[PDB]
């Protein structure tokens, strides 16, 4: 019937769905609200969908809290973030799409403060609080995605717009006083030449060292070195990016550290199927924790047809590692209570060129595995070639069916019983240059094969690692009917891809370990977890 739908992930009952929205939490229950389509399976009649939940997993229903009511927002209430005021009282800024489709920015309130599940929401009648004018020269029709607001030390609240002038990307900023009267600034909090419209803009600290979150407004201590993240959708390329760099509070500006540049050329926070992510503080257990939507790979008809389209990856803890070039992911730790009370393990499995072991006692089509991959004589592995820096197209060119000294090894997923059908996420080793003792690590996420149905769009991904091949490579991959999401290296490389198999469905789907690379690998360890479905709005 319903074949492709998430047990676990987030998703409407139907109909279409993408950004996710003024992600918070308040009163202990957190809050995910989303654009959604409350006609049809395609994007349309936008509003923001609410549910609630207090483990981040398991999802409640809630009427739509925003939707077209005035002429501020007559055609449509876009994206938008929640502000968590100093007084504990949240609020919402969105854009609106105005008579004449311009995209202005409109705040909204809870009517009942006292209600923890914040189910009806009102919206001021000076709205639209910053729109675009002749004043101010904004594009119309390139003005949206209000962030979080953040506190600065003049007591002066910032936020900031995605926006464009002509090929120039822009981090328009505003300043308040009040939350009321906002004021454009003179310069851009951030922008870059030739990238395009930025969207789902995002800026927030992160702590030098540690995993632990930092509040949005959160100022650095002579003891304390905090970096600032700005992160940026690239409507081009349809792909989020991210810098890590300082914060001038005197200019206002972000500052991008050495070897960043807010562009196509930047880190991304998932290298598969990810855009319009958009984090939040969880101050219940000190984390900063990103939603990210995952449209369909499939084709609209099959949309149509499913009476659905697109879902949020589950979410995921996000911190500074410890060279502090990236940043580092994971999922919820909330997600594991989904794990079946008894896990499939296998040790020291020697993975032989070309064989490939099979995973049984699991719903191979909603699991989580995590594997520890122990390469062998890692001198063997290919010379990587000295221009290659797309790590996609060397996935691209170098599929599953290329042999190399070290791999492809890892994993086959949403695999029918014959391999039919599969998608296969694995490791390739490459040496940095001739007699080098440096090694390229590169994640492949190749769906190729992933069905027999031809009009599924089957790119392949690809993503290189900041991990050392000496030391065991960690893998991880949270399957789930039609999503797969690949987690390299503890999380330094993060891969979303979504697949719809024709045999390889419920109980027909298989799980495997593999390795057709010319040296044989060794699996430490591996462990399968066949996750149980969780309520879902
Ligand atoms: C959610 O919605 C969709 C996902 O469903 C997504 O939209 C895009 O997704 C992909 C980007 O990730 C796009 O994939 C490209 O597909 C091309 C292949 O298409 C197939 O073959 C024909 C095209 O050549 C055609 O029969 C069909 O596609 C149609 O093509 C026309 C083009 O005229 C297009 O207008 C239509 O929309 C159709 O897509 C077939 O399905 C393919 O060329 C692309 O692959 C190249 O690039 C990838 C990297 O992106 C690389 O891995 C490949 O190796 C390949 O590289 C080429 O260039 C190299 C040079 O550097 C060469 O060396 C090499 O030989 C190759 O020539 C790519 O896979 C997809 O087209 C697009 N889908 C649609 C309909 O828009 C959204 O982004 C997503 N939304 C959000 C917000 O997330
Ligand atoms: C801002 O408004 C829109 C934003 O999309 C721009 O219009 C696009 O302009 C490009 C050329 O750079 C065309 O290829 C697209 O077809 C246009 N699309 C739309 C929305 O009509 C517009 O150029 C921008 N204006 C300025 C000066 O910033
Ligand atoms: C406000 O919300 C609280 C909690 O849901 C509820 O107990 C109270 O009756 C509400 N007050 C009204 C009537 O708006």
């Amino acid at each position: 019937n319903q074949p492709y739908r998430t047990g676990f992930h987030f998703q409407p009952p139907k109909n279409w769905m993408n950004d996710p929205n003024g992600p918070m939490i308040y009163k202990g229950i957190y809050h995910l609200f989303y654009q959604w389509n409350p006609k049809g399976a395609v994007w349309g009649n936008i509003v923001w969908a609410h549910s609630t939940s207090t483990d981040l997993i398991n999802w409640d229903p809630h009427p739509p809290a925003i939707f077209p009511s005035a002429p501020f927002d007559i055609n449509g209430c876009w994206s938008g973030s929640a502000t968590i005021l100093p007084n504990g009282k949240p609020v919402i800024l969105y854009t609106g799409i105005d008579p004449k489709n311009q995209q202005v920015q409109n705040i909204a309130e809870p009517k009942n403060l006292s209600d923890p599940y914040l189910r009806e929401w009102k919206k001021s009648p000076l709205n639209p609080l910053m729109a675009p004018d002749a004043v101010n020269g904004i594009n119309a029709s390139s003005f949206r995605d209000p962030t979080t607001a953040w506190l600065g030390q003049d007591k002066k609240w910032r936020v900031i717009i995605g926006s464009k002038i002509h090929r120039r990307g822009l981090a328009i900023t505003y300043t308040s006083k009040d939350f009321l009267k906002w004021e454009k600034s003179p310069e851009p909090l951030h922008y870059d030449d030739g990238s395009g419209m930025w969207e789902c803009p995002d800026f927030f600290p992160v702590t030098r060292f540690g995993s632990n979150g930092v509040e949005t407004s959160s100022f650095g201590e002579p003891n304390e070195i905090l970096k600032h993240v700005l992160k940026i959708s690239l409507d081009d390329t349809k792909h989020d990016y991210y810098t890590i760099g300082t914060y001038d509070r005197v200019k206002d500006k972000f500052v991008p550290d050495n070897g960043f540049k807010m562009d196509g050329t930047a880190p991304r926070y998932d290298y598969g199927k990810y855009y319009a992510s958009k984090t939040f503080f969880d101050s219940a257990k000190n984390r900063r924790i990103l939603w990210g939507w995952t449209n369909e790979s499939s084709s609209v008809e099959d949309d149509v047809e499913k009476g659905w389209s697109g879902i949020q990856t589950i979410p995921r803890k996000i911190w500074l590692d410890r060279s502090g070039k990236q940043l580092i992911q994971w999922p919820v730790r909330e997600v594991e209570r989904l794990r079946t009370k008894q896990v499939k393990n296998l040790r020291n499995k020697v993975l032989k060129s070309g064989s490939r072991l099979e995973v049984y006692g699991v719903t191979a089509a909603q699991a989580d595995v995590e594997v520890l991959f122990k390469v062998r004589d890692l001198e063997k592995a290919d010379v990587i070639e000295p221009s290659w820096t797309d790590p996609q197209l060397i996935c691209s060119k170098m599929n599953v069916s290329v042999k190399s000294g070290l791999g492809p090894f890892g994993l086959m997923v949403l695999a029918s019983k014959n391999l039919e059908e599969y998608t296969s996420v694995y490791f390739r080793i490459f040496k940095a240059r001739q007699n080098s003792n440096k090694y390229v690590v590169l994640m492949c996420s190749d769906q190729s094969r992933s069905s027999l149905k031809e009009d599924n769009d089957k790119t392949t991904y690809g993503a290189f690692v900041d991990i050392n091949p000496h030391q065991p490579l960690s893998l991880r991959a949270l399957i789930d009917h039609s999503v797969v999401e690949s987690f390299g290296g503890k999380g330094r490389a993060c891969i979303t891809s979504r697949v719809y198999p024709k045999l390889a469905i419920g109980k027909s789907s298989h799980l495997f370990a593999f390795n057709y690379g010319y040296q044989s690998v060794d699996v430490l360890n591996l462990n399968a977890w066949s996750m149980n479905s969780a309520q879902i709005s």
